[PDB]
């Protein structure tokens, strides 16, 4: 598939295998700059290759598996400059405190829908969230492995301090097919916050509890290209 | 041609029209934050579409023809957190004083080899020098107004305080050839500087003047695609 991003994405069609609950996350340190430097805070994670290959040379904090649930999270800080230490929500999976303050989080796996029709995905985010979805676009189906670090432009973004830290992707999806998604997530400093929801053009509800709809599948010898 | 950058760029060859000397130029203001922001500087420079079309909303300064001979610099600043007055070498074509703390700066049209073999460009910037290179990734031959906004990504970047503020690209390219180019700068406060030069394997001289290497093609109504 194409890597570009698009308002009618390609998505997956997986075969007997039962899709698993959730996303793969993996989590990575991201250190402040020396003491005394201005900013205290480095902005390492603005390389334009940061989300691509300059995340991987920092500290491997977990891998986990199944995040589902709702996402959201707003960590609050009391200190500026300061690693401070804190917890994801449980929806996470990763019972472990670490530093909230200055953090790099990799979620990846599929979005599958409940309604065939237009979704607009809302995203914010402290300090930085990078969308991608669809095949090629996130990766190829049931080829992660192979197409990982391949993404292509981000469908959607979201950096503090910007005219807004908010963005929208608006995209046509079909019920049950199983959508690449990869969400790439930084905190530089001090408060930390993600907000991902999204709405349907069937009703009026804003869903945040996403329980039913994101999903892993393995990698096959053959891929799983979308037959719809 | 093909956006992505590669070690075997395309080129163009021109019509009877007698290129011009030297690269176009477009300055923009680059705002500091509100007084008392920390940092005092914006953000703004790195955010990914900063390059394509964040710049564009910012106060037009200038947009001068004929930008050639040696176009490195070097401005030493006196205060941090303070726009303040200087001035380009004459090689940029502009008389007048800017915010050379401060500032956003593009270059573009072709460059034309004098020898055919690998060449390495050597760019340095402070704040930021994004370069892209070869038709389609920079722009498409002589149809550079159609294409401008439509660049690939970048063959070689440089950001100041990254683990280097330095980088390389290597491409075969054939003499007499004219290849787009598209130069893309940013100071964000205090000090500036830009260093563009390269080498190739038919000596060891390090050409910093582009007098001879540095041309602009009026766009036609057929384009001017390599024809070798
Ligand atoms: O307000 C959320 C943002 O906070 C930023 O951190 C600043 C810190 O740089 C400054 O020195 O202190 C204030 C608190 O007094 C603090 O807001 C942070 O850089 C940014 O990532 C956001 O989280
Ligand atoms: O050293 C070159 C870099 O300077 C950076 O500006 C810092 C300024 O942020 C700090 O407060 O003061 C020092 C001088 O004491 C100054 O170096 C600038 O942000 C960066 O763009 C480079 O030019
Ligand atoms: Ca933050
Ligand atoms: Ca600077």
């Amino acid at each position: 598939a194409s890597k570009d991003p698009t308002t009618f994405p390609l998505g997956c069609s997986p075969d007997i295998t039962t899709p698993k609950k959730g996303l793969s996350m993996e989590l990575y340190s991201y250190d402040f700059r020396k003491k005394g430097s201005y900013p205290c805070w480095d902005a390492a994670y603005l390389d334009p290759n940061y989300p691509r290959t300059g995340y991987k040379s920092h500290r491997l904090l977990a891998k986990v598996d199944g995040v589902t649930g709702n996402i959201n999270f707003y960590y609050h800080a009391t200190k500026g400059c300061t690693p401070q230490l804190g917890h994801l929500p449980a929806s996470y999976n990763y019972p472990k405190p670490l530093t909230m303050t200055n953090f790099t989080m990799l979620l990846y796996g599929y979005f599958r829908p409940k309604v065939t029709g237009f979704h607009t995905f809302t995203i914010s985010a402290d300090d930085l969230l990078f969308v991608n979805f669809g095949a090629g676009n996130a990766f190829d189906c049931c080829r992660r492995d192979s197409s990982a670090d391949h993404f292509g432009n981000y469908q959607a973004y979201a950096i503090w301090g910007s005219k807004t830290a908010k963005d929208e992707l608006t995209v046509h999806l079909d019920a049950g097919v199983y959508y690449p998604i990869r969400l790439f997530y930084n905190n530089r400093e001090y408060d930390g916050a993600l907000s991902f929801t999204f709405k349907t053009e069937s009703n009026e509800n804003t869903v945040s509890d996403f329980s039913e709809y994101f999903f892993s599948l393995d990698d096959t010898e053959e891929g799983c290209p979308g037959l719809i």
